[PDB]
This record gives structure tokens, C-alpha cells and sequence, in this order.
DNA sequence: TATAACTTCGTATAGC
DNA sequence: ATATGCTATACGAAGTTAT
DNA sequence: TATAACTTCGTATAGC
DNA sequence: ATATGCTATACGAAGTTAT
DNA sequence: TATAACTTCGTATAGC
DNA sequence: ATATGCTATACGAAGTTAT
């Protein structure tokens, strides 16, 4: 680690890449480094046949193609940055990444996706929570409403500041995102409750969402945001609420997570006949391929042909 | 052939590729081989300037760019498989495939597409056949209904087994495909007739469609399916029924073929304002590019701007 | 120039490329040539490190990535044509084009787009012009109608010949384009006025639009078309009409231009829930990516989620 | 004449 | 999220008629 | 104290 | 049908307050 | 027998 | 606007039953 760490420390501007990206670079580098160590190989610069065997090593441990792509990519970076040929540009490496994929496009392994939080889900949760006078519930129900209505990422929701909210037609809220997002009358109402009870509106620089301790005492803040982990947890808790704990099969997506609402909303708009430009606008997509992929798991069956044949649309 | 044949025979696992693919590999190889023979050239490994002249040869005979791409691709495979450089990776080859295309993107030659079997077509055929008490007609009308309603390929339709059928809302049938496909009330009814008269439901392992000999006697079966050729022929016959024989201009798509219903349905859904996700779901597409291309010949003119301007939508 | 010019003069068939393309080739070549001159460098064949410094030179002067891509592309052509390696295929060149882009995808510089002429705009213009008895106004209002209704490019509109017009359902006009474009009842009416007053229908080979001099006297013609510059000017004038002159900030798109109607119409159809195939048909697009990009600036906010949640669609 | 109302051009840049 | 190729518009300015 | 209700982390992997 | 790059979430677990 | 109504095939080419 | 890979249909013709 230290070695991995201190060696790096350079790339002049940390700011050259994202903190999220520097994080992954380190993990990979640490990973690659331990391996090279154990197997007595040269860490940097990296030899292709070694990179190739390192990926195979990842594959042989059960890692996704996407995870392997990651380790490869960060490795490619180091080299590229430090002005050296890219492991990727190595017949050996090219070849493995190809062998590894086929192996699974064949194998039937495909990228997963968060368990959808759809309208039926939202409705049910409201049936259970709308009446609650518990701060936590008032907060979380508003959070889910926004998540579902706006399709924003948890990192976007967490950074909403009270000053980002305005009103539009019919008094619905308007949330400005670095883009503007409109809430329905009902979601606006839930958010207004969270707002009146919480106190966040006391300082417009206050983040719309904040902690609520066991006291049930809220703690508005313009400097600290609820972690994305916390937001994930609201999803999970809510899941638990209606379905009880999860089995220990150890696999992802057994409960709702941070993308559940973005996934579900997308599916809801698609199943409802909504057009691609509108869908794109609802979630802020700019690529048709990216959005169509994101909705790769439409879960209802729309019977466009039945409708057409029955002339009943 | 034999030489072409027996030399191949290897690729350890036939199963490595599809039977349809091994078929094309052989044809090409036979083609390439005869040419090399006649022109005294080395068949394997293949020399680029020779591959290049072999493609030009295909072009100079009237073959489509897609057919040339095929011969090239199989040739590329052999080499790749047998661990050798890909003719494709040869300046000479790269260059021709480029020259050859331009030559036609210019030339105005474009990929064809099956003659569409659309709702108007389906309706007309029903006007003619619905009343028939002829087994053949009861069968074929049900086949066309499924083909149009579901947009399934002929190879998918041919492998439907009676046990793949269930019911849904309003008693409409549900056909499970390795995905589920819902039929409208009317198509379900046509299929039910075919089912009651044919006897296929006697053994649930029975393929939904089967032969009907000159006797008019059906022959249900769980081991043998109607060939895709036969299904193509139903399309053709039906075409002939309403338009009489085809001219001997010798060109493809003069009558309906196996894709006519998939093509037509797609066009019908597109002309009707149906959204891309729904269209995608109706035909089981996952790529937006692939579906938009497939509907490259929308044949009605939708006047979205006229509708918008006339505020009459 | 002369040197640039006369050296070129070859490419056997001028017809090998478009006149618009030969125009750009010359400009670039003239540009590149002057630079090479000033900086004492070899014009042809071109050395990569020189090409690289020439692009940097363009960047260092404020030119768009698209403009740089152009100079690069024409340069690549010359070489390619004259059977030489492509500057593009040069580590140095590859690298700059990459550095230059990042520099702006980062920089926030993005391709611009013409100021939209949308339905609200069309309506307003009609409020102002419909009553006019001025030839110029009768002409221009019809031109804008066609531009908006059909989404055709100015070079397509300019080449419409009176003989390209037919009628359809309800007596709406049908304009055949090398494709057929239908006008609404109202736009057809505006065009009919322009037609009756102008005299163009006297010779069916007459271009639908023609000059109208200060006399107010039209000059129908089957040999000369209104320049695309003129059409651009109608857009500008009309803009000026409702907003007065433009500031001298010197930037593009301060007033309506030739693409304003194609842009606006597209946005209008998108905001209205119209499907992608229909949108594609309205503007004659065949690529989903190309159309989605073209509508990268949807300007209204459709609230598909609000509609869905309010069950009010 | 003077001028509108164009056309022609050349560099810059969007869109298929 | 993405590069590279050909063809189109953007627009100020200079040249052209028929007034 | 114990604890809820967080935050911080690190490996794994989805999505723009 | 498709590769490769950067940035985001997924989630168990270990650390942190204010009860 | 003759024949319909298939199946099998092989080259050509569309579609995922 | 775009190349390249694998798998499917297109269709005339020759072979196969059960009439």
C-alpha cells in the first residue's frame, strides 16, 4: 500500500482526475502490486504476459467482466500517464480481454442492475408511511418521492440545497440541479412536510436532507450532507419494512439500493408508452444507446401488437 | 469439396460455432478453393493480394456487399482460428473492401428487405380464409396471425411446442419463447381452431404446427418440425393466392417470405406512433440502431408536422 | 493561392468529390500553405510534427474543435489521395487531436446550434404578416411555413420546382423531394397565395421561390434559384422584424438562420411526445443517434414523471 | 444616382 | 461517455442589377 | 452504558 | 450483435456521536 | 402412377 | 454518415412419402 501509495503521489494535479477515480487507481494498484509480489513479478512498468495472467487471475476468482475491465483500465492509465505503452496495446492483453468476455457472453453472465422501485412500490410505501408522524419517516418518504419523481442519483439528491427549490405551475416544487426538476403536487406536499418539520429552510444554504438522530432531533446543515451510504440505507430499510430481512445468499440487489428509483421510474415511463426524448429528459440522458441499455429489463410486457390488432389501444 | 471438407474437419468442437455458421464456412471455402484452383493460387494459408483479387472477382460477378463481407469473414476466421494473420489485416484487403463499398454506396445498391405483410394484408387474407374449412387454410391463417402478432422469426415459430402456450387477460394465448408473447383475442381464436382440428394438443410436446398432406390429414409431432422452407412457402402461397404467380425477373422479394410479417408489423407499429421501447419489446430488439435500421423503409408517411400544425393530432 | 490552386487541379474527376468539399479543401490548403510559408515548413508532403503544430496554431487562435477537425481532414485527404500516409496516422497528430478535444470537453466549449424558429415563433410571425399585401411578405411567410412544416434544408427549399407540388387528403400540398412532404391546410394556403401572386406556376419548371425586386416585381425562373444566402436573410429579416437589430457581440445565432425552422420543429415534435420514428420521418433522418443529437437542446421540460404521478397525462 | 434585394465568396463550423 | 469523413449551413462583405 | 443513526472505507461493479 | 475510459453506486464492516 | 406437400441443400444475402 | 462477426432467412431445385 504505502509503496503503492507514495510511488503514485504525483500526477501533478490530483484535480487531473476525480477523487472517485484516484480511489479506484489505488485499489487496482494495490491489487496488482500484491499479486506481482506473491508471484514475483515486476510491478512497473508492467509486462503484458504478466498483465494477461493477472486478469486471468481475476477471472479465475469470480470477478465480473466489468471489474476486470476496471483493473485493466487503471493499469492502462498508469502506463499511459507515465508515458509508456498501454498494456492494452499488447497482443497478449488484447487477446485475453476477448477470451474472457466470450467466456461469459457465452457463460450467460451479464451485468446486474438494482432492484426497481416502481410506482406500485412507491404507492405501497406511502400507504404505510404517509400517516407517520415520525421525523425519520417524513424525511425518507420525501426522499423516495424525489428519487422516484426526479430519477436523480443519490449523490445529486444529497447535494440539493434548500435554495435550489422554486415553484411552478400549480405550486409544484422546482429543483435546480447544477437543469430543473419538477415535482408533482403530491411529492411537493411530502417534501414540504419534511421541510416544515425539519427546520432546514432556516438557512437556505442548508442541504434539503440531513441526519435525524435517535432523539428524533434533526440537524440541519449547509456544510455536511447525508452520505450516499445513508441514502442507500433508506432504500434498504424501506425494503426491509415491507419484506423483512434479506437471505444470506450474499448477492447484490436483494433489497432496494440507491438506483432502485431511477431504474423503476425509467421502466414505468417505458411501459407507459412514453417517448424516448421524454424519457431522456426525465432522467437527463443524452445518448439513446445509454438509455435503452439502462432500460434493458422492461418488466411488464406492453402488448403494442395486441393493442394494434384489437384496435383497442 | 472433399479436400475443402476433410481438411477442415477439426475446429475441435463443431459446437464451437453454429451449424448455420459451419455451413457458410464450407460454401465460402469451397468457393475460394475452386477459384484458387482455376487461377492457380495457394488456398491456405491465403495471400492477401489473392484474397483481394478473389473479392474483386465476387464483385465483378454481381454479388452484394453483404455476400462479399461474408466470404471475407469466413476467410478471416479460418486464418484466425488456425492462428494466422487475418486477410482482413492486410492493406490490400482493407483497401478493397473500402473500394468495393464506396463503389455501391455510390452505385445506389443497398440491402433489400422482404416484402411486408401488414395489417391490411392480414385483414385481406382473413377475408379470404377465415371461412375456409380446409385444414391447410385453418393452419396457415393461424400461422400468419402468430407471425404478424408476435413478429417471431420462422425458426422460432417452427419450434413452438403446444406446452409453450398459456392464457392471460381475457383468455388470450401466451406463447413462451425460450420471453412470453401475447396474442390478441382474434389471433388466439384462429390458433385455437388450428389446435382443435389438428390434434396437436394430444401430446403437449407436440409442435404447434405440423404437416398436412394432400389427404388433408394432419400429422402432429413432438420430434419433427415444419421446415423453415415450408413456412416460407405458406407466405409465398398466400401471396400467390391474392396476386397470382410471380414474374420471372428472377429477383428476391417478389412475393411474401419468412420476414414479411416481422417487417410489416414493425412498420405498422411505427406508422401508428408507437414508441421505440414498445416496438423493441414487440419484436424483442435490444439495440435501438438495429431496430431503426430494420424499419428503414417506413411506408406510409405520418404527417407529425401536419398533425402538430393542425393541432389536430 | 495560385500555387495552392494550380498544384491541386487534378484529382482527375472534380466530380470525385462535392463542389462544397473542393471549396473546403482549397481553403484549408491555402491556410496550411500560408502557415508553412511563414514558418518555413514543407507544405507537401506534410510532416506530422508540423501538422501537429499547425492544429495547435488553429486552437491557439480560438477555432472550434469542428474547424480544427476540418483542416485536419482535408489534410488527411490530400495525402490519402496522393497515395501517402495520413497525417492522422501519426502518433503526434493522433495525440494532439486528443489533447485539443479534452482541452474543451473540459473547457466547456460545445458545438453551437441555430436559434430555433418554433411554432410560437411561426404563429407570431403570421400574426404580423398574414394580412400583408406585400409580395415580399407573401413570399417569405410561405417560405417560413414550408421551412417549419417540412424541416427541409435551405438548399432543398431553394430547389423546389413548381412541378414538384401535388395535392393530397383535403387538398393539402405535397412536395416531392428528389421523398414527399405534406403541408397542413394553413401552410398550403400561404403557399397558394405566394403562387397565385408570384406567377411561378406559369412554367412548371419554375422554382417555387424567386427574387422580388424593390419594384415588388417578381421574377419567376426555371434556371435561377434564390441563393441559400437569400433564404438565410429572410430568417434574419424576420428576426429583425420582431426584435430589432442584433448586438455587435459578433457571435453566431443572435438571429434566426437557415436551420432555425428545422431545429425548432424538431423541438416542437419532441416536446409534444411524438415518437422517434415519426420525428425521424418528419425530418428525413435515418440515424437515431444523429436525430437525438440534433435535438440535444430540447427547450421546454416535459414533466413525463409529473404526468405519470398525477396520472394526469 | 442610390438603393433594395439580391448573388458571390471565403473562413468558420454544424450535421448527416 | 467516445473518432473520422464528407457535405451542409453561418455570416460579413464585396459585387450586381433594375430601379 | 448501549445504541441508533449515522460516516468512512475498501473491493466489486454498474452507468454515463 | 460489438471495445475502452472515467465516474458512479453496492454493500459489509469498522469507526463516531449524542443519546 | 402422379402428385401435393413437404424436406434437404447450396449459394446468396439480410439481421442481430 | 461509418467496419466486422456470427447467425438467420431467400429461394430454386432435387429428393421423399403417402397418397
Amino acid at each position: 500500500d504505502e509503496v503503492r501509495k507514495n510511488l503514485m503521489d504525483m500526477f501533478r494535479d490530483r484535480q487531473a482526475f476525480s477523487e472517485h477515480t484516484w480511489k479506484m487507481l489505488l485499489s487496482v494498484c494495490r491489487s496488482w502490486a500484491a499479486w506481482c509480489k506473491l508471484n514475483n513479478r515486476k510491478w512497473f512498468p508492467a509486462e503484458p504476459e504478466d498483465v494477461r495472467d493477472y486478469l486471468l487471475y481475476l477471472q479465475a476468482r469470480g470477478l465480473a467482466v466489468k471489474t476486470i475491465q476496471q483493473h485493466l483500465g487503471q493499469l492502462n492509465m498508469l502506463h499511459r500517464r507515465s508515458g509508456l505503452p498501454r498494456p492494452s496495446d499488447s497482443n497478449a492483453v488484447s487477446l485475453v480481454m476477448r477470451r474472457i468476455r466470450k467466456e461469459n457472453v457465452d457463460a450467460g453472465e451479464r451485468a446486474k442492475q438494482a432492484l426497481a422501485f416502481e410506482r406500485t412500490d412507491f404507492d405501497q410505501v406511502r400507504s404505510l408511511m404517509e400517516n407517520s408522524d415520525r421525523c425519520q419517516d417524513i424525511r425518507n418518504l420525501a426522499f423516495l418521492g424525489i428519487a422516484y419523481n426526479t430519477l436523480l442519483r443519490i449523490a445529486e439528491i444529497a447535494r440539493i440545497r434548500v435554495k435550489d427549490i422554486s415553484r411552478t405551475d400549480g405550486g409544484r416544487m422546482l429543483i435546480h440541479i447544477g437543469v430543473e426538476k419538477a415535482l408533482s403536487l403530491g411529492v411537493t406536499k411530502l417534501v414540504e412536510r419534511w421541510i416544515s418539520v425539519s427546520g432546514v429552510a432556516d438557512d437556505p444554504n442548508n442541504y434539503l436532507f440531513c441526519r435525524v438522530r435517535k432523539n428524533g432531533v434533526a440537524a440541519p446543515s449547509a456544510t455536511s450532507q447525508l452520505s450516499t451510504r445513508a441514502l442507500e440505507g433508506i432504500f434498504e430499510a424501506t425494503h426491509r419494512l415491507i419484506y423483512g430481512a434479506k437471505d444470506d445468499s450474499g448477492q447484490r440487489y436483494l433489497a432496494w439500493s440507491g438506483h432502485s428509483a431511477r431504474v423503476g421510474a425509467a421502466r414505468d415511463m417505458a411501459r407507459a408508452g412514453v417517448s424516448i426524448p421524454e424519457i431522456m429528459q426525465a432522467g437527463g440522458w443524452t445518448n439513446v444507446n445509454i438509455v435503452m441499455n439502462f432500460i434493458r429489463n422492461l418488466d411488464s410486457e406492453t402488448g403494442a401488437m395486441v393493442r394494434l390488432l384489437e384496435d383497442g389501444d
